C-alpha cells in the first residue's frame, strides 16, 4: 500500500501526489544519479593568456564553441585592448570605452588539450565606420556549413550604454578556421519591430545544425520597470547568411542570459543560467521550440562555449556536452573592468559517466557564508 | 517578422500563441519575473553570540534548530546538543562515552534571545530517558509545537549509537506547560514507521508540525532505497491531538526532494525549504492544500535544516504570512577529525509582510579564484584525457 522502499524506475500505478507524478513525468530519470542532463561544474584555470596585469586593459569574454580543427582546438571570444578600462557610456569617446565589451574585436585561439591556449591573433577586426560592428564587434559564436566557417556577432553601432546594450547581430566568414574573415556588412539577425521584446538588442548569438537547418539562439534585454528581464529566442535558416526567420513562439526560454545550447537525443539542451525565475537550470526542448526543466543546477559556466563535436554534423541523435571554455567577469574591481576566459568541465554527456560529477551540492565553511551578511540597512530594518 | 512578444513584459498571461516556457512562466509561478515572486528570495547570515564550542575542537556541537517561538517577552529555540569527551569516532569505535556521530550520546537543549542574534544558553529540555526507554542513547532533531495553551517538543530517541545494529531512532514527544519546561516524556508511539517494504519503514526523521486545517500537519524526511545511494523525501502525517497517534497522507511522500523538513502556512497554503539533495534541491515550493507541491521559485545558499521564526505556526491561520529569518546550522565547521556542528542566523524575505529588493538579487558571484577551488581530481584529469 505505501510507497515503495526500493525507488521504482518506472512511474508506480498507484495514487501518487503531484510531487512524486512530477519526479517521473517531467525528467529524464527519477534521480539525480541517473539524469543525464544533471551534473555539477569543475572550473580549471587557463594557461596562455596574459591581460597586463589585471589592470583592466585587457578583457577576454564570451568564447565561441570549442571547435576541432586541423589536429587541434579552436576557440573565437571577444578580445578589448584598450590604454584606460571601461568608463560607462556617458564618458566614453573613440579610444575610451563604456563597457567591457566596448571597442572590442573577436580573437582567437588554440590548443592541444584544452588546458593551454595559445593566442593567435585577431579573427574579426572593427569595420570602417558607419558598418555594422564599427563600435565594437562581440560575443561571437561558429558555424561550419558547407566546408566554409561562418562568424556570428554582435555589431555595434554606439557605445553600449548609450541607449542600452543595443545591438543587431551581424557575420563574417572564411575557407579556413585561421582565417582570414570576410564581412558580410548587413545585418544578419535583425532587431524586432518598434515596441517588440527584442527592439533593441539581438545578443549571444549561437547557431546549432539542427532539422537540416541552422537554428540559431539568442537573448534580448527587454522590459525594464523595476529592472530588465532578459530571455532567450530562436531564428531559422537555409543558408547561413540567411533570410533567418524568427520562431513565432519566440522567446522559447524564460529566463537566463547567455545562450548555450547542444543537440541532445532528438532534441536540443539548453543552459539557462543567472538571472530569471528558472536561472540554474538545464533545460530541453525535443523539438528545439518547446524548453522544459531538465535538471536544477549549481555554479554554472558563465556564456559557456562548449566543445559540441555534433554541432554542425545535421546529428539525429545528439552525444552532449562535458567541457568547453567559459567566462568570469569583474575579475578583480569593477575601477579595472576586465573579463578572463576559464575552463569548465561536466557530465552532461551520453558517452561520460562519472559519478563524481553528479554529487548534489559543494559546500563551504561558516565563514563563506558570513561574507554574505547583512548590509547597514537591512540590520537596521531588523 | 512575425509579429513580435511585447517589450513591456505583461502582469498577466497574453492572449496570443507562446512557448511552451513562456506559458510556463505565467502559470506555474506566482508571477512572472522574480522581483513579483512572494517565494523568492536569496539567504543572508550572521554569526551567533552566546555558544561556546570548546575552541571547535569537536567536543561540542549544536545542531538541528526547532522553529523559533515568542513566549514570556522573548524568543526560544531548542537544538540538539552533544558534549562528549572525544569528537564522533564512527560506528565501529563508539562505547558509553565515544559517540559514533556528531548527533550520537546528545540531548534536546534550549536557549533565549531578545534579539534573535544573541541568544542565552539556557541548558536542558529534553534529557535522554534512563535505558532501555526510546531515547536513551541520544534525543535529536526536535521541533515545537504550541497546542491549547500547552508546549510539546517531538524528537528523535535513539536506541543505539547511529551506524551500529539496532540503531533505530522512533519519534517521542515530551510535554510542558510552560516553554522553559520541565518535560515530561510521553512513552507512546507518536508517528509509526511504515510497514515492511515501504518508503519510511526504517525512519521518520526531522519532525516538523504545523497547525493547519484545525489539526496538526507533521511533515517529516526518510532515507530509503540504497543503491547506487540513499534516497530522501518528505512525508505528511497528521493530528487530532498532540500527543498522536499521526496518521499518515496516502500521497506520501509529498515533497520528492530535499532533505530536513522546513515549512511554513503561507497564503491558504503551505510553503517549504527543498534543500541539498533530489532532483528539485535549492526550490522553495508551495501547495494550496499542505499535500500537493509545486517548484514556487529556485534559490541559492538555503538553510540547513532551517527552524524560522514562523509567527502564525500555531494560530490556526486562514491566509499564512510566510517568514524572514530563524536560525540554521552549518555541519563539519572545522574538520571531520573534529566533527561537530554550529548554530548560525539566517534572514530572507519570503514573506507577505517583509519587500526587500536587496534580498531578491539573482545570484551571488565570486572571484575566479573561488571558483577553481571546484577543480577536477586527478582521476577526472586522466579520464578526460
Ligand atoms: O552584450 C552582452 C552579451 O555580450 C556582452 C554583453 O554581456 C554578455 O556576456 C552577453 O549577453
Ligand atoms: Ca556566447
Ligand atoms: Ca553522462
Ligand atoms: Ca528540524
Ligand atoms: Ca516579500
Amino acid at each position: 500500500e505505501g510507497f515503495p522502499f526500493i525507488l521504482p524506475k518506472e512511474k508506480p500505478n498507484r495514487p501518487l501526489s503531484a510531487a512524486m507524478q512530477r519526479n517521473y513525468d517531467n525528467y529524464m530519470a527519477p534521480r539525480p544519479e541517473n539524469n543525464e542532463l544533471y551534473t555539477q561544474f569543475k572550473y580549471t584555470e587557463l594557461k596562455g593568456f596574459d591581460y597586463n596585469g589585471h589592470d583592466g586593459t585587457i578583457s577576454r569574454r564570451d568564447p565561441s564553441k570549442v571547435i576541432y580543427e586541423n589536429g587541434k582546438y579552436y576557440v573565437w571570444y571577444t578580445y578589448r585592448n584598450t590604454p584606460t578600462p571601461p568608463q560607462g557610456a556617458k564618458n566614453s569617446n573613440d579610444t575610451i570605452p563604456s563597457a567591457d565589451w566596448d571597442l572590442a574585436e573577436i580573437w582567437y585561439a588554440t590548443s592541444k588539450d584544452g588546458f593551454t591556449w595559445e593566442e593567435q591573433g585577431v579573427a574579426v577586426p572593427r569595420p570602417p565606420k558607419p558598418n555594422v560592428g564599427w563600435r565594437s564587434v562581440t560575443t561571437t559564436d561558429i558555424l561550419k556549413w558547407k566546408g566554409k566557417f561562418y562568424l556570428y556577432y554582435q555589431g555595434f553601432m554606439e557605445a553600449s550604454g548609450t541607449r542600452g546594450d543595443d545591438c543587431p547581430v551581424a557575420v563574417s566568414y572564411a575557407d579556413s578556421p585561421d582565417g582570414p574573415w570576410t564581412p558580410h556588412t548587413e545585418v544578419v539577425i535583425p532587431n524586432g519591430k518598434k515596441g517588440e521584446w527584442d527592439q533593441y538588442s539581438i545578443h549571444d548569438p549561437y547557431p546549432i545544425v539542427y532539422k537540416d537547418k541552422i537554428y540559431l539562439y539568442y537573448k534580448s534585454d527587454f522590459d525594464g520597470d523595476p529592472n530588465l528581464v532578459r530571455m532567450q529566442g530562436l531564428a531559422i535558416a537555409d543558408n547561413p547568411l540567411g533570410p533567418f526567420k524568427k520562431s513565432p513562439l519566440n522567446p522559447v526560454i524564460n529566463s537566463g542570459h547567455e545562450t548555450t545550447l547542444f543537440p541532445f537525443k532528438e532534441g536540443m539542451a539548453a543552459l539557462v543560467i543567472r538571472d530569471g525565475t528558472e536561472h540554474n537550470t538545464v533545460q530541453y526542448a525535443e523539438d528545439g521550440v518547446n524548453f522544459n526543466i531538465a535538471s536544477i543546477v549549481e555554479f554554472m559556466p558563465n556564456a559557456a562555449g562548449p566543445y559540441v563535436a555534433d554541432a554542425f554534423t545535421n546529428t539525429k541523435y545528439g552525444r552532449g556536452i562535458s567541457w568547453g571554455i567559459s567566462h568570469f567577469t569583474n575579475a578583480t574591481t569593477w575601477d579595472q573592468n576586465h573579463a578572463v576566459l576559464a575552463r569548465f568541465d561536466c557530465d552532461l554527456s551520453l558517452d561520460v559517466d562519472d559519478p563524481h560529477m553528479k554529487r548534489l551540492g559543494t559546500y563551504f565553511k561558516p565563514e563563506f557564508y558570513y561574507q554574505m551578511g547583512l548590509s547597514k540597512k537591512q540590520r537596521e530594518r531588523i
